[PDB]
RNA sequence: AAUUUCUACUCUUGUAGAUGUGAUAAGUG
DNA sequence: GTACCGTATCCACTTATCACTAAAAGATCGGAAG
DNA sequence: CTTCCGATCTTTTAGTGATAAGTGGATACGGTAC
């Protein structure tokens, strides 16, 4: 079986760092001389002034491409019916794979190639499709092809400006690709036609059909609505609320006139549907028993309804790449000198460029460390890159059958034969090796054979190509043994990366700074001044971790490219800012693969750990507990104090720039609530935010900033390093505790996230940790008197017990339905103690009065704050004897103080019932803040947390914390009963409620 | 109150935690 | 005192996507042959 | 003088896997009103 320690390096995770640059020497004199940071900033403005330009030949000819839709859609209708009566996972399929069609033809109309066109204008569109994501925008055939838009002469320098410098947009370039895209991405054209606007006109033309079924009398209503904005004269209502309509409506304008029509401007539809429905007639009861409002239609993609500059050094694809090939056109480098680090950046010469090219030198010698970047990328993208794909083949191999040998950048010419460009191109989707090909088709033979014929061709190329001829690759597994390429390739992919260092002399270097034909800077934070003394950051760890020597020997830790420079004109002087990516875990696989499934097996096989519950406290702002498997709790904490720092003492008299508090609060508490993860080996369970909306009092209230921290918890927990832990041991640097998912989305990451869990808000805090009870009554139906009269003839019977001096009161759960809220109890009964209020000392001694209430006054039918505290039992005995009711005889009180049905006396009791069941009792004035609960458990004993016993909550904070505890305890015995490893996504009040009272009394 | 950046302090010209950047698009209150 | 109806959110905040790239391929310029 | 050749710099370009899968709703001070 698997360790807790066994959960590191289960999958890659991409982080950042960001650091500061202390030009060395004259370089910034020289940068002063040269004036680059001037050209850099005009270049940044002329980028970001010039976005909406090429935004808006983007936006022309998505409109006047999208404007000759010609595709039929009930088909597509057909298969969301499908989908929406049965919500099979055959359906579902046959629905993904249906509206992926759909999105590859109309991609077929964005790329031109659809049947529909003439080839002649399919051509057009196919020539402006290859030339919309290339260098030809910049004063092109882009512009002459497509007359429709007109360009100033201001803006065509604007244009011109950027020339032999198109890589500065190239990302950007890319990004335009996610809009015309269809791979079901949310940024994509395609998706939102097929997938996201479509079903909302399908349900208003089902809504619209299904109304005008009911009653026809209002559809020449909307005709007249129709000439009352005078919009799509040329068509008839229903006409517009049918698939045909729908070839329209796919450009911008049409969506506003249409969402326009419904929202009116002058009357609307919606508007005219609710005069029809205020009209409170038979009609507007008809059309108020079904849905009556139409949804509105979402607006198209990329169509209208201190600063930092970026620093290039005029050169293009600056720090693209750390690499020694492309050293010479990148010119970034890093030196190492006794700790400190530098960056060297060897800007563009007069006119030509001309390379610097230090020759090693002894280590002995003094000087720089210069380091040697070996970094053949991902294999996917790079293995196609030459071979097949190449011109010269795919040429060859259209004429001839015959198998190419080449020799250019080899050292022994490689032979490919017509078999292998067919397996990387076999005219279909899924390629032979691919395992969409043994998805759809099932034939694993061909599979195999494919495979084993793709990665003989793959090794034999990593054998024979120049860059890789060097790495030894004795430690694949043998060829006919990998199930999958996936696997191949993660595995390939880290033994293509190597870190060397060479001593460099130090003279040479500073000769270079001294002519200037090398810029160096120093990287820095706070942690590399001299006087640093503690512990240093994180990213300072993970710096350090980077260029340690056993992670040169095998690499945790992967040293990205595609870095950044800025420049902001702390705040007292202009400042250079560095940014750098690395991977971490890079010898794991990309992606997680059935994390919450092994986080389960391990669960199941280790059934006693603990498990930490997190609650939002009242006077506390986070609370934490932390039980056994029983249920039985070992530590309470309330974190208001962080780092002998209180934090509600500064939140309330600030109070009187909230959010980067309570930003930095999150921040500390992180480290503790990680603290006793890593402490207990357990799982933490946290309240499920969308399931709820409460704690008003709650110092973090919002949704938003519990939210946003559960977020950080998430991060945090992805990858997770401890500082004062060796760095190769687990959970060090180089061995990071994976414990969490990646997060995707809050509505798509269900409930179980690794070891985090989560459990729904209410019926936490309001609970009895001992027997689990809590009232049953919702109070805004106890209002006429009639209605307490059958709120009191509901109860069984009270009476005075002569032995202790209480009463006691007796419930069922079939009587009194009326009043009742729909979540019913595990046991059919339910007693009631009104314990009399008499004085006791709790562990320490400290004086208090038993069964005391706090309720608020109540002024104009309004409250008003004074929240005053009252004795129940006093108050029960006073109106008792208001009128002279013999009760030592332990007689059933209720029907006697039921007969004279005095409205007064009924509704003080009713008001002495609702301070009794009160569960929990707060009041910020002196403090108090309690849960007394007025009902004996098994053993016989009310629970009252003033008593300050260990074994149970302090407080209502600590209550809530140890029942949301509970609840994850719930999902784990469901976990333990379940035999898929999986979880039920959610439980209700009334089984959570069966289960307490089940399992505690 | 000194920070790649943020939060909280000043035993220490500093300290304790956190810290994926850049770009784009959409939705909501 | 029992229905009951609407107000306070308006610039910010939250969800999706992708790049984390050497090298081929193509444009560009300076020098030599008819 | 005009044209064809190789160095040199900018762009673009190759593409793997593997399931999640369909998941439920929810008001609140407060004030004014018959």
């Amino acid at each position: 079986m698997t360790q807790f320690e066994g959960f590191t390096n289960l999958y890659q995770v991409s982080k950042t760092l960001r650091f500061e640059l202390i030009p060395q020497g004259k370089t910034l004199k020289h940068i002063q001389e040269q004036g680059f940071i001037e050209e850099d900033k005009a270049r940044n403005d002329h980028y970001k002034e010039l976005k909406p330009i090429i935004d808006r030949i983007y936006k022309t000819y998505a409109d006047q491409c999208l404007q000759l839709v010609q595709l039929d859609w009930e088909n597509l209708s057909a298969a969301i019916d499908s989908y929406r009566k049965e919500k099979t996972e055959e359906t579902r399929n046959a629905l993904i794979e249906e509206q992926a069609t759909y999105r590859n033809a109309i991609h077929d109309y964005f790329i031109g190639r659809t049947d529909n066109l003439t080839d002649a204008i399919n051509k057009r569109h196919a020539e402006i499709y290859k030339g919309l994501f290339k260098a030809e925008l910049f004063n092109g055939k882009v512009l002459k092809q497509l007359g429709t838009v007109t360009t100033t002469e201001h803006e065509n320098a604007l244009l011109r400006s950027f020339d032999k410098f198109t890589t500065y947009f190239s990302g950007f370039y890319e990004n335009r690709k996610n809009v015309f895209s269809a791979e079901d991405i949310s940024t994509a054209i395609p998706h939102r036609i097929v997938q996201d606007n479509f079903p909302k006109f399908k349900e208003n033309c089902h809504i619209f059909t299904r109304l005008i079924t009911a009653v026809p009398s209002l559809r020449e209503h909307f005709e007249n609505v129709k000439k009352a904005i005078g919009i799509f004269v040329s068509t008839s209502i229903e006409e517009v609320f049918s698939f045909p309509f729908y070839n329209q409506l796919l450009t911008q304008t049409q969506i506003d006139l249409y969402n326009q029509l419904l929202g009116g401007i002058i009357k609307g539809l919606n508007e005219v549907l609710n005069l029809a429905i205020q009209k409170n007639d038979e009609t507007a009861h008809i059309i108020a028993s079904l849905p009556h409002r139409f949804i509105p239609l979402f607006k198209q993609i990329l169509s209208d309804r201190v600063e930092k500059f970026k620093l290039n050094f005029q050169m293009p694809t600056l720090a693209s790449g750390w690499d020694v090939n492309k050293e010479k056109n990148n010119g970034a480098i890093l030196f190492v000198k006794n700790g400190l680090y530098y960056l060297g950046i060897m800007p563009k010469q007069k006119g030509r460029y001309k390379a610097l090219s230090f020759e090693p030198t002894e280590k002995t010698s003094e000087g720089f460390d210069k380091m040697y970047y070996d970094y053949f990328p991902d294999a996917a993208k790079m293995i196609p890159k030459c071979s097949t794909q190449l011109k010269a083949v795919t040429a060859h191999f259209q004429t001839h059958t015959t198998p190419i040998l080449l020799s250019n950048n080899f050292i022994e010419p490689l032979e490919i034969t017509k078999e292998i460009y067919d397996l990387n191109n076999p005219e279909k989707e899924p390629k032979k090796f691919q395992t969409a090909y043994a998805k759809k088709t099932g034939d694993q033979k061909g599979y195999r054979e494919a495979l084993c014929k793709w990665i003989d061709f793959t090794r034999d190329f990593l054998s024979k190509y120049t860059k890789t001829t060097s790495i030894d690759l004795s430690s694949l597994r043998p060829s006919s043994q990998y199930k999958d390429l996936g696997e191949y390739y993660a595995e390939l992919n880290p033994l293509l990366y190597h870190i060397s260092f060479q001593r460099i002399a130090e003279k040479e270097i500073m000769d270079a700074v001294e002519t200037g034909k090398l810029y160096l800077f120093q990287i820095y934070n706070k942690d590399f001044a001299k006087g640093h003394h503690g512990k240093p950051n994180l990213h300072t760890l993970y710096w350090t971790g980077l260029f340690s020597p056993e992670n040169l020997a095998k690499t945790s830790i992967k040293l990205n490219g595609q870095a950044e420079l800025f420049y902001r004109p702390r705040f007292t002087s202009d400042k250079f800012f560095f940014h750098v990516p690395i991977t971490l875990n890079y010898q794991a696989a990309n992606s997680p693969s059935k994390f919450n499934q092994r986080v389960n097996a391990y669960l199941k096989e280790h059934p006693e750990t603990p498990i930490i519950g997190i609650d939002r406290g009242e006077r506390n702002l986070i609370y934490i507990t932390v039980i056994d498997s029983t249920g039985k709790i070992l530590e309470q904490r309330s974190l208001n104090t962080i780092q002998q720092f209180d934090y509600q003492k500064k939140l309330d008299n600030r109070e009187k720039t909230i959010k980067d508090l309570k930003q930095g609060y999150l921040s500390q508490v992180i480290h503790e609530i990680v603290d006793l993860m890593i402490h207990y080996q357990a799982v933490v369970v946290l309240e499920n935010l969308n399931f709820g909306f409460k704690s008003k009092r709650t110092g973090i209230a919002e949704k938003a900033v519990y939210q946003q921290f559960e977020k950080m918890l998430i991060d945090k927990l992805n990858c997770l390093v401890l500082k004062d832990y060796p760095a190769e041991k687990v959970g060090g640097v180089l061995n990071p505790y994976q414990l969490t998912d990646q997060f995707t989305s809050f509505a798509k990451m269900g409930t179980q996230s690794g070891f985090l869990f989560y459990v729904p808000a209410p019926y936490t805090s309001k609970i009895d940790p001992l027997t689990g009870f809590v009232d049953p009554f919702v109070w805004k139906t106890i209002k006429n008197h009639e209605s307490r009269k059958h709120f009191l003839e509901g109860f069984d019977f009270l009476h005075y017990d002569v032995k202790t001096g209480d009463f006691i009161l007796h419930f069922k759960m079939n009587r009194n339905l009326s009043f009742q809220r729909g979540l019913p109890g595990f046991m059919p009964a339910w007693d009631i103690v009104f314990e009399k209020n008499e004085t006791q000392f709790d562990a320490k001694g400290t004086p208090f009065i038993a069964g005391k209430r706090i309720v608020p006054v109540i002024e104009n039918h309004r409250f008003t704050g004074r929240y005053r505290d009252l004795y129940p039992a006093n108050e029960l005995i006073a109106l008792l004897e208001e009128k002279g009711i013999v009760f030592r005889d332990g007689s059933n009180i209720l029907p006697k103080l039921l007969e004279n049905d005095d409205s007064h006396a009924i509704d003080t009791m009713v008001a002495l019932i609702r301070s009794v069941l009160q569960m929990r009792n707060s009041n910020a004035a002196t403090g108090e803040d309690y849960i007394n609960s007025p009902v004996r458990d098994l053993n016989g004993v009310c629970f009252d947390s003033r008593f300050q016993n260990p074994e149970w909550p302090m407080d209502a904070d600590a209550n809530g914390a140890y029942h949301i505890a509970l609840k994850g305890q719930l999902l784990l015995n469901h976990l333990k009963e379940s035999k898929d490893l999986k979880l039920q996504n959610g439980i209700s009040n009334q089984d959570w409620l069966a289960y307490i009272q089940e399992l505690r009394n």
